[PDB]
C-alpha cells in the first residue's frame, strides 16, 4: 500500500521512538491482561466470608484446589474466559506484524537517510520532508517520473481525513437528534467513529476497498438506487452486529471507566471539574491537508483563552443563585448544631453517620453558587478558531458545545454502545441517496495522487 | 409618594424578576422562623443525659409530653417566644404589603412598556430609561407640564444618598473617638446607620417627615436654639430606647453571627482571611447622583488593583518577623520530638491532646512570618477609585482603613449592640447647632423637585 | 582595623536595628542551648518501658535521682556536654565582644548624624553615605588629607569579595570533580567556603594576616616554590585538623537538618517541591564593587521569569512519561481494588497498612508525570541576570544548575562535613603553583586604600 509508506514514516516520528512503539504494544497487551486476570481473580478467589469476620490476606488467599472447584462451578465464565483469549491472541498476533513492520520500516529510514535514535526527537520533521525531497531528487526511488512534492505528501496521508472533514462540513456525520423540549444534541463517541470508519474507508463491506481509488461503478448515475438500496441492507447488518456485540464491549467500557473514576475519586475533584477538548471540535476544526501534530499545536495555544472567555461572560442566573444561598445555609445551620453536638464522646454512632452526607451537601453547594472584557477574550479565542461552526447566548452556547466537561464525555463513551445501533439505524438509513450523491458530486480526480475532494483544492 | 414610585420601578429591575422578590421574602420569613424555632428545640428538647451515655437520635428524642413540661417549666422562654412571634407577624404584614404593593407595581409596568419576565434580565436599563422618557413625550401621565429629564428621575430617587455624602464629607458622620495613645478610630456598623437613618430621613420623629419637603420651621434662623434643644431630647429618648432594646438584637446577632463564622470554621481560613469592602468605603468613596449599580461595578473593577498595592508595599517589620522566626522554629522542635514520640502505641491518651494546640501554633506562625512597583498599583487604582480621603505610611493606612478585614467587620457588627447608645450619646449630642446650621445652609429649593442639597450641583 | 569600622557600620544599617542584633545573638545562644539540653533530656530521661505500655507525662517522667544515676551510667556523654559548654561559653564570650562593640559603633553613630532608632528603616542607605560624605567635608576625621570618595568605601569594605569573585571567574574556586561517566559536579557547601576563607583571608596562618596588605615575601618571583611548599604543609595540617572535627559537626549538621526537614514534612511537599537560589549562583553573579543587598534586590527581582524559563522549555521525555503513565495505571487499578474492599469491616489490620504506601505510590506518580515563548523567557531572565557562566540543552543544564533545588542543596550541606577533607586534599593541593601566580600577577597597590585586584578596575 503506497498511502501505507507514508502513513508509517509518519507515525514512527510521532510515536518518537521504535523502542517507544514496542513499549507502548508490549505494555499495552500487558494492560489487557492484566485487567482480565485481575477482574477474575478478584471475581473468583475473593472470599468475603473469612475476610468479613461474620488476619494477613496471605491466610485469607483460599487453597488453589478450592479455586479450581470454584471456578468450575459455573460455565459461562469458561465462554467469557476463552473469549478474552481468543481476542487477546488476535490482538497479538496483529501487534507483532505491526512491530515487525516497524523495524524494517526503521531500518530502510537509517539506510536511506542514517540520522541515529537519540537524534530523532531533535529533528522538527521539517529536515525530514528536507531530506525526503532531497531524495526524490537524487531519485532513490522511482515513485512517479514526477518528484514528490508537499501537496502530494500531504494527501496521500490525510486524504480519509479530507473526505471527513468535508462530510462534516456538509453537516451529516454529527448525530443532530431532536431534543424533545426543544435544542439539538451531538453524539460523537468513538464507537459512532469506528462504525463510520468501518463502514466508508477501512474494510472488505467498505465503499473505498483498500482506499486507492474510487470504483467507477459509483460514477454511474443511473445505478445509484440499487448502490443505495445494497448501503441500506449494509447498514442492516451492521447495525446488528454492532447489536449483538454491545453487551460484551459495555461491560469492558464499565470496567475501565470504574478503574479510571476511582483513580481520580481520591483526589479532589478539581481536576474532575476541569474540560478537556471533544472529537466534535476535532472535526469541524481542522484544516484541510493539516497533520494531527499543527492540529493539537493550536488547540494547545488556544486552551486559555477559550476557557477565560467561557467564565468571564456567563450568562445570569438569579434563581439558581437564591436556591444556592438558601441551600447552602441550611446545610451550614445543620452543619453548626452537628458539629456543636460532636465536639463535647466517640460512641454516638448515628452523628458520624449524617456527618459526611452534611459535609458533602455544603460542599457542593459551596462551589454551586456563583461570586463575583468579554469581547477582547473573545478576539484573542477566535485568532485561533479560525473557523466556526441573543448573540451573547448563542455565543457562549456554541463555545460551550464545542469544549465539553470531562465527566460528560466519559459518559458519553459509557452510553456509547447501547446507542451504537440506534444512531445506525435511524440516522444514517432514511438520508441514504443524498450521501451517494456527495460522493459522485464531490470527488476529483487526479493524475499520480488519484482520488481527491473538491472541498481541498 | 412620588419618589416611591420611582424607587420601586428601580428596586423591581434591581431584583431582575417578581418571583424573585416573592421567594426571597417568603424564605426569609422562613429563615426567622426556623432560627427561633430550631435555637429553641435544640435548648428544650435535647437531653444530653441519654446523649452522653453516661443509639438512634429518635429513641433519644424524648415524648413530646416531657417537652411540654419543661417547656413550662421556665415563664422567660414564654415572654421570649411571643415577643418573637410578634415581630414574625409584624413583619409578615409588612411584607405582605410590600408584595401586593409590587405585583401591582409589576402589572403598570407590563400595561405601560410590555416587556415579558424573561426578557428584563437582557434589558441593560439604559432602555429602561429611554422608554420613560418616550412615555413622557408620549403623554403617558401628567407629571409636571415640563418633561421629566435624567438629572430629575436621578435625584427624585437619590437624594437621601447626596445628603448622607455630603453630611460624610462634612467630617459629621464617620465616629471618630480618639484613641488613648493616639489615632483615629471609625465605627459604621449598619445599627448606627439604621439610627441615622430614622432619626434623619425616615420614621415618625424623623426632620423629613416624609421626605417631601424640609419644614418651614427650620429655615428661621431665630428659632435655631429651640430647635436644636427639641433635638436633644429627641436624641436622648431614642438613646434610652436603643439601650432599652439593645440585649434582644445582641443576642440574635451573636445566634447569626455564630452560624455564618461556624460555616466557615471547618473549611480553609482562606476565604476566612479574604478581604472585602467596608461601609466606610460605600459612603466616603461615592460620587453625587450615583446609582447602586454603578457603584458596585466600579468597586468590583477596582478591587484586585487595590489587594495587589497592599500586598507589595507593605512597611517592613523586622522584630515582628523575627519573633515569627522564633516561635515557628520552637513550634517545629516540640512538633518534632512530639511527631518522632508518636509514630513509634496509639493509648497514649495525652499526647493527642497538644497534637492539635501546637499543629495550630505552627500554623499561625508559619502564615505569620512574611516572604519573599507600588506607584504603578497606586495609579491603577486611584485611576478607578476617583476621589480619596512617611507619605507611603499614610497612603498604606488609609488603603487599609477603606477596606476592612472580614472577621474585623464582623466583630464591629456583633459589637454593635452595645455600641449603640454610647457614640449617640457622646458624638452627636453636643454638636447639635453645627448639624442644625449644615442642613439650614446647604439646601437649595427649585420648582418641581424641590428641596435639593447644594452639593448636588 | 580600618576596614572594621566601615563593615560594622555597613551592618547596622543591614542588621536594622541595635537591639535587633542584641536580641538576635543572645536568642541564638539561647537557640543552641536549647538544642543541646533538648537533645540530652530526650536521650537520657524518657524511658521507653512505660510510655510503650508494654498515663499523664508528668508521672511518666522518671526522679530527678534516676536521671542521676542513668547520666552517670556512661562517661561519654560527659565529655560530649563539656565539649558543647566550652563551644557554647566560647560563643558567649565573642557575643559578648561584638555587642560591647556595636553599641559603641551606635553611640558614636548617634553622636556624629543624629538619626533616632526608629528612623533607621526609612532612609535608603544613600543618604547615610551622603551623610558621611558631609562628614569628611567638614573634618570630622583625619582619615587620609584626600577626601575619601565612592570607590574606596567600597572597595574598604569588599576588597575579600573582590578576590573571592576574581577567583571563581578564573574558574579554580568551584570543585569541579569530574563524574566517572561524563560531566561536570559542584560542591560549594558553607564547610568548603569557611575552609578558603580560613586559609586565604581570615585568621593566624592566612596569607593575609589581619587583610590589610600584602606581605613582601610573596611579591619576590624566586621564592614560589618554597612559598608553595609551606601552603601545601599548611593546606595538609587544616585537612587534619578539619578530619578530626567532622565528626561532631556532622552529628551536629543532622541534628539541625533533621529539625528542619520534619518542620516541612507535616505540610504539603510544594514548599518542600519549591526552588531556590545556590551559593554558586550568589558567587559567579556578583558584578565588581557591589553590596550584598544590591544583589539580593537583583536576583529578588530576577526569581520569576528564571523559574518560569526553567518550566516552560524543558526536553522531552518519551520513555519517562510512558513509564510513568504505566506504574501510575497500575497504581491506580491496586488502589481501586484495595479502596473497594475497603469500603464494605475497620478490623482488617492488614490493608490499612498497605493503604499508605499504595497512596504515596500514586500521589508521587502522578506528580512524576508530565502535563500541557522560551525565547522571550529567556531574554528577560538575561536582562537582569546580566552576567552568564544543542544548544537548548546546554543553556537548560547550565540554568538547571545555576537555580538547584532545596532538598538537593540541604543534602549537600549535610554531606559536607564528610567532603570537607577529601577535595582540599585531592584537589587544592597539587595546583599550588598556579594559586601563588594568580596572587602575585593580579595584585595592584594603590595609595591609601593599598591592595586591590587587577580586575576590580
Amino acid at each position: 500500500n503506497l498511502d501505507s509508506f507514508f502513513t508509517k514514516i509518519y507515525s514512527y516520528h510521532q510515536r518518537n521512538g521504535f523502542a517507544c512503539i514496542l513499549l507502548e504494544d508490549v505494555f499495552q497487551l500487558g494492560q489487557f491482561i492484566f485487567i482480565v486476570t485481575f477482574t477474575t481473580f478478584l471475581l473468583r478467589c475473593v472470599d468475603y466470608n473469612v475476610l468479613f469476620a461474620n488476619v494477613t490476606l496471605s491466610d485469607a488467599i483460599l487453597p488453589s484446589a478450592q479455586c479450581a472447584e470454584r471456578i468450575r462451578s459455573s460455565p459461562l465464565l469458561v465462554l467469557l474466559l476463552v473469549l478474552a483469549a481468543g481476542f487477546w491472541l488476535v490482538q497479538l498476533l496483529r501487534s507483532v506484524c505491526n512491530l515487525f513492520s516497524y523495524w524494517d520500516i526503521q531500518v530502510f529510514y537509517r539506510e536511506a537517510l542514517h540520522i541515529p535514535p537519540e537524534e530523532l526527537s531533535s529533528v522538527p520533521w521539517a529536515e525530514v520532508q528536507s531530506r525526503l525531497l532531497a531524495l526524490q531528487r537524487s531519485g532513490g526511488l522511482c515513485v512517479q517520473p514526477r518528484p514528490l512534492t508537499e501537496l502530494d505528501i500531504h494527501h496521500r496521508i490525510l486524504r480519509y481525513t479530507n473526505y471527513q472533514v468535508a462530510l462534516a462540513n456538509k453537516g451529516l456525520l454529527p448525530a443532530r437528534c431532536p431534543l424533545p423540549w426543544g435544542g439539538s444534541a451531538a453524539f460523537l463517541s468513538r464507537g459512532l467513529a469506528l462504525n463510520v470508519d468501518l463502514l466508508l474507508f477501512r474494510g472488505p463491506f467498505s465503499l473505498f476497498r483498500g482506499g486507492w481509488e474510487l470504483p467507477h461503478a459509483y460514477k454511474r448515475s443511473d445505478q445509484r438506487g440499487a448502490l443505495a438500496a445494497r448501503w441500506g441492507r449494509t447498514v442492516l447488518l451492521l447495525a446488528a452486529l454492532n447489536l449483538a456485540l454491545s453487551p460484551l464491549v459495555l461491560a469492558w467500557q464499565v470496567l475501565h471507566v470504574f478503574y479510571s473514576h476511582v483513580e481520580l475519586l481520591r483526589r479532589e475533584p478539581g481536576a474532575l471539574g476541569a474540560r478537556g477538548w471533544s472529537r466534535l471540535a476535532r472535526l469541524q476544526l481542522r484544516h484541510f491537508n493539516e497533520l494531527p501534530h499543527e492540529l493539537r499545536a493550536r488547540l494547545a495555544r488556544a486552551y486559555r483563552p477559550a476557557a477565560a472567555f467561557l467564565r468571564t461572560a456567563a450568562p445570569p442566573a438569579p434563581l439558581r443563585t437564591l436556591l444556592a444561598r438558601q441551600l447552602v445555609f441550611f446545610a451550614g445551620a445543620l452543619f453548626a448544631a452537628l458539629l456543636v453536638l460532636t465536639v463535647y464522646v466517640l460512641a454516638v454512632e448515628h452523628v458520624l453517620t449524617a456527618m459526611t452526607a452534611l459535609g458533602v451537601t455544603a460542599t457542593v453547594a459551596r462551589s454551586f453558587i456563583p461570586e463575583e472584557a468579554p469581547q477582547l477574550l473573545l478576539q484573542t479565542a477566535l485568532a485561533h478558531m479560525h473557523y466556526l461552526p441573543g448573540g451573547r447566548d448563542r455565543a457562549y452556547r456554541q463555545m460551550a458545545q464545542l469544549l465539553q466537561y470531562r465527566a460528560v464525555s466519559l459518559l458519553e463513551e459509557l452510553l456509547s454502545p447501547l446507542l451504537t445501533p440506534l444512531f445506525l439505524l435511524f440516522w444514517f438509513r432514511p438520508r441514504a441517496l443524498e450521501i451517494i450523491d456527495f460522493f459522485h458530486h464531490f470527488t476529483v480526480d487526479v493524475a499520480g495522487v488519484g482520488d481527491i475532494c473538491s472541498f481541498a483544492l
